[PDB]
């Protein structure tokens, strides 16, 4: 206890983390981990259970002087009077409120076209949501949720007394919070967020810190009607937005963590797993790192709020008072499968092959949006194979068009980022893809730069113990923790791949 400890919590979709960290160093002391059930929906009393059987392993925080939780993004919590969760939270990747997100446009778009806005009313309502909170509605977004719930489960959305997203829910079970009898005081309001998760709310508003209650009681009218559904979303109590190194007003129940240190255990704001992991990377203005599963993830932080008109970049804030354009793609590795099934090889195999080939596959191009796209925003879109030629279609010219086409997406990605007004100098390759060797070795040919490689670790967990770290510090930069780098690939650019690429997806 003389050695001062934080922890950083990262509660995801599929597991609690714990990670005991030195406050000085960033270096892990104790660790621990729990299953969540699977499913796209879940009784958060699942995420209680696994944070307490997670911090178990990891030894107990009686020794702890801060805390943070990094959360999935988006579950809709929602709790009554009494602080009961009312029904299952519904996840960032539950798509039951796909309608939902589909109306929402439809309904801010259809007012009459102002001095600049699209005719079209599809287009103008995205535009609206991009201006209004950053993003245009999809089924993963908060709002959406509760939309749903207002649509097939009105009895349940009229006991809304609060909406939290799951790592505002746990910080505030950590602090002792939780259920309780009827005329009693569930203390709602001790609940607390930070920019980062609210910002994927689509009901708040990062640039002007504002909760915008008229979106809510949009959703609530179907339920209640106009008035009563105004005067629900006005007494709803939401999570108070803290600042990126504020401590929380309420610190860590004395039962869970810090009874052995002096003070106990502040909480800190906590935050969305994609911020949260950026600042464990270390992450500042500028960077961007592309998460390479089956699907892709390219974050920047910016500067500045950030506005795709278009719908395609998320517009999210990151966890250091600052702008986290976000931009999904739909084919990420599963574009290295298609390729697999499509030539009949394995992973070495097309590789092999695409390197066989040169760059540019002697004229081929694939734009990969097998199954339609997020970025850019083409749902009902198909991938595309042009420029072959009897000389030119062949299996290593081929195998080559996968690797550049999954590769000349993220490029894409980036650029429309930086079309967003975020500049982009430095570049991070994580996820599964990143241990790619073809996809390794042509990246930074194609992306434009050099790309680094940093080492695998618990990213969210990390950030998290760095935000916590962080607060505990008062100081006004985050710890200056060492990161490892498992290595940085360079190659000379070769610009008219993208150029080509650009082209045919048009
Ligand atoms: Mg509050």
């Amino acid at each position: 206890s003389l050695r001062t400890l934080v922890a950083g919590v990262d509660t995801s979709t599929q597991s609690c983390k714990v990670r005991v960290t030195d406050a000085e160093t960033g270096e892990l002391v104790r660790f621990g981990q729990a299953k969540h059930p699977n499913g796209t929906s879940v009784d958060p009393s699942y995420w209680w259970s696994a944070f307490q059987e997670a911090a178990e392993q990891a030894g107990g925080l009686d020794d702890v002087s801060a805390l943070a939780v990094g959360g999935q993004q988006h579950g809709m919590v929602i709790l009554d009077n009494q602080g009961n969760v009312i029904r299952d939270a519904m996840l960032w990747n539950d798509t039951s409120s796909a309608p939902q997100a589909a109306a929402l446009i439809e309904k801010l778009g259809a007012a009459p076209a102002q001095d600049g806005e699209p005719e079209d009313p599809i287009a103008r309502g995205k535009q609206r949501w991009v201006k209004a909170v950053g993003s245009s509605p999809v089924a993963s977004y908060t709002l959406t949720k509760v939309a749903w719930v207002a649509e097939n489960e009105p009895e349940n959305v009229k006991k809304i007394a609060a909406i939290c997203l799951p790592h505002d829910w746990l910080s505030w079970r950590i602090a002792g919070y939780g259920p309780v009898a009827e005329g009693e005081d569930a203390h709602l309001e001790a609940l607390f967020t930070d920019r980062s998760d609210a910002s994927g709310t689509i009901y708040y508003d990062a640039a002007s810190n504002e909760y915008r209650r008229d979106l809510i009681a949009m959703v609530l009218e179907a339920a209640e009607g106009a008035k009563a559904a105004q005067s629900h979303a006005e007494a709803i109590v939401l999570p108070t937005v803290l600042g990126p190194r504020d401590a929380a007003p309420v610190k860590a129940d004395p039962a869970i963590a810090g009874k052995n240190v002096e003070g106990g255990c502040l909480l800190a704001p906590g935050g969305g797993d994609n911020a949260m992991a950026s600042l464990g990377l270390g992450m500042a203005v500028g960077d961007v790192s592309i998460s390479l599963g089956t699907s892709g993830v390219a974050a920047a932080i910016s500067e500045n709020p950030t506005y795709d008109l278009t719908g395609a970049v998320s517009g999210f804030a990151d966890c250091t008072g600052h702008y986290l354009p976000l931009a999904c793609t739909i084919n990420g590795s599963r574009i290295l499968d298609a390729g697999r099934a499509a030539l009949g090889v394995d992973y070495d195999e097309l590789a092999k092959l695409a390197f066989a080939s040169k760059p540019g596959a002697n004229g081929i191009t694939l734009v990969p949006y097998f199954d339609g796209e997020r970025t850019p925003n083409r749902p009902n879109a198909t991938a595309t194979f042009s420029g072959m030629t009897l000389a030119n279609t062949t299996r290593e010219n081929l195998a080559r068009a996968f690797v550049e086409g999954l590769l000349c997406s993220q490029r894409d990605c980036l650029e429309l980022i930086r079309s967003l007004g975020a500049s982009i100098t430095r570049i991070l390759l994580i996820g599964g893809g990143a241990k790619s060797e073809a996809i390794r070795t042509l990246a930074p040919s194609i992306l434009g730069m050099d790309v680094t490689r940093p080492a695998t670790d618990e990213y969210v967990a990390i950030g998290a113990a760095r935000q916590a770290a962080w607060v505990l510090s008062g100081e006004t930069e985050p710890p200056a923790w060492q990161l490892t780098i498992d290595g940085v690939e360079t190659g000379e650019p070769t610009e008219a791949v993208y150029e080509a690429y650009a082209k045919a997806r048009g």
